[PDB]
């Protein structure tokens, strides 16, 4: 649904996802997973909600499992959060909504700040 | 106190622990782990009982460095029996790494229960 959800993939990851400007959220999903489903409507939400600050988007573990791989994503839907090119944050399951809602809006203010305090 | 891990035994040392496990990935070069370090040292003092408290140096480690994709360091995740379950990066206002620790000793196990592993 756009609410602007781009459906990310394998080959074009390293150009829309790692040399974005913007923040990147991303939820790890299997279209077979109940937990998924679940989660689906309130990250739907939350991206609209924040789509001016970050960019919001899914990749389908079943199809794309070289990203998966390159970021030991082991169950779905995990949630994952991108700062300049590199993750600063992850949750895995069905979590309530408001755990999703405040990871979202703190990686907002700290994100650049945890990367910028990191060494690649 | 401590465990540090090591690519050899990881399986053993964190994929088969009981207890919940969680990790420091860490260099010994970088200023944002040693600011980190007595924190986490703390961290795993209160909480000893209830997980397992280790760090790898991934200098020394590249295998369950690119098995769980870290990218920098210091990169905190908390894992259930294997299962990463959350991660933070970066060096962080300590009390933000303390409750996530908290939140994911309590829910961590049903996050992974509820979830739907990527081979499946």
């Amino acid at each position: 649904n756009g609410s602007s959800i781009i459906e990310f993939e394998d080959m074009t990851w390293s150009q829309q996802v790692e040399d974005s400007k913007k923040p990147v959220v991303v939820m790890f999903y299997s279209p077979a997973c109940p937990y998924c489903k679940a989660m689906e409507p309130y990250f739907e939400e939350y991206a609209k909600e924040y789509g001016s600050s970050a960019v919001f988007g899914r990749i389908n573990i079943a199809t794309n499992p070289w990203t998966a791989e390159k970021y030991g994503v082991q169950g779905t839907p995990t949630f994952k959060f991108f700062c300049h090119g590199r993750p600063v944050w992850e949750q895995v399951g069905q979590i309530y909504p408001s755990i999703l809602k405040n990871a979202v809006r703190d990686m907002l203010q700290h994100g650049e700040e945890c990367i910028r305090k990191s060494t690649p």
